[PDB]
């Protein structure tokens, strides 16, 4: 289904598991160099891609980490797309009356702008998307009026759709990528009042910035504080590509096993 074992739990007892949520563009196999440098016997479990708004996919996950986990403890992991949709789940889960003890953003850092939902942005985007078009590619109108009444899933099936008018792989990589880096631009961020800890990079890589210049800015909170009062940021330097992997994950996983340790201690 959607759920990747990366270290099992035992039969009974154990650990609490850490559960990580998938990149944009990729899987949790990411998180293997994080598993390596957290406490002997942890658990962990990866969440892959699902459909819909960030608010749809949780929907989904919630019930899969309560029939894994039942009234708790959680912690809730993420590098990218996966940080915001580890907080969704954090959200869902203290409603229902679960006890969530951990959320880890790992550079999970909004625009330092906000980027609005608006027919304008629309058009603003497709303009920069089909500039570098020409310039990648070396080779009209866009129809603004069509694309503006769809979706980013309607949009993006329109522009490939009118393309044709490449094969499979590489088009469900570079669609299923789009949709989780526009997912990201679309969170609409609930507030929160557990406990969150932000791993911070210094800035998004230059990729990043390309396709939204808003990326190129970060405020120091990055952009959680107004919905998350109890804020934590472990500022980790390097660039938001670099933040999963080693030596900067080593840095990452030294606080981290240091919050799963007073997990383990409170529960004894
Ligand atoms: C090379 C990295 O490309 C992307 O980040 C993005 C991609 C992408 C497309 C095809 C293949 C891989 C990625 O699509 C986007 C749409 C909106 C948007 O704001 C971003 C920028 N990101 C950066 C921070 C979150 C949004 C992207």
């Amino acid at each position: 289904g959607f759920v990747r074992t990366l270290r099992a739990r035992p039969e009974a007892g154990g650990k609490v598991p850490v559960f990580v949520f998938h990149p944009a563009g990729g899987s949790t196999v990411v998180y293997e160099p994080l598993l390596g440098r957290l406490p002997a016997d942890t658990p962990m479990y990866g969440f892959e891609r699902v459909e819909g708004s960030i608010e749809e996919r949780a929907q989904q996950y919630v019930p899969k980490l309560i029939e894994m986990q039942g009234d708790g403890p959680y912690v809730l992991v993420g590098w990218s797309l996966g940080g915001v949709l580890a907080y969704a789940c954090a959200i869902g889960l203290r409603r229902l009356g679960k006890d969530v003890r951990f959320v880890g953003l790992i550079d999970a850092v909004r625009a330092g702008e906000e980027i609005p939902q608006t027919k304008e942005e629309i058009r603003k985007r497709w303009d920069r998307y089909a500039a570098f078009a020409e310039k990648t590619f070396n080779v009209p109108a866009i129809p603004y009026e069509q694309l503006e009444e769809l979706d980013d899933e309607g949009q993006v099936r329109f522009v490939l759709d009118a393309v044709s008018q490449i094969p499979a792989g590489i088009i469900e990589h570079q669609r299923t990528s789009y949709l989780d880096n526009r997912a990201i631009d679309t969170a609409q961020i609930q507030p929160y009042d557990g406990h969150v800890t932000l791993y911070m990079a210094d800035r998004y890589h230059d990729d990043a910035i390309m396709f939204e210049p808003r990326y190129a800015v970060r405020q120091p909170d990055g952009g959680w504080g107004e919905y998350v009062s109890d804020l934590e940021v472990v500022p980790i330097g390097g660039e938001h590509i670099q933040a999963i992997d080693e030596p900067i994950i080593a840095k990452v996983g030294e606080h981290m096993s240091r919050a799963l340790g007073q997990i383990e201690a409170d529960r004894t």
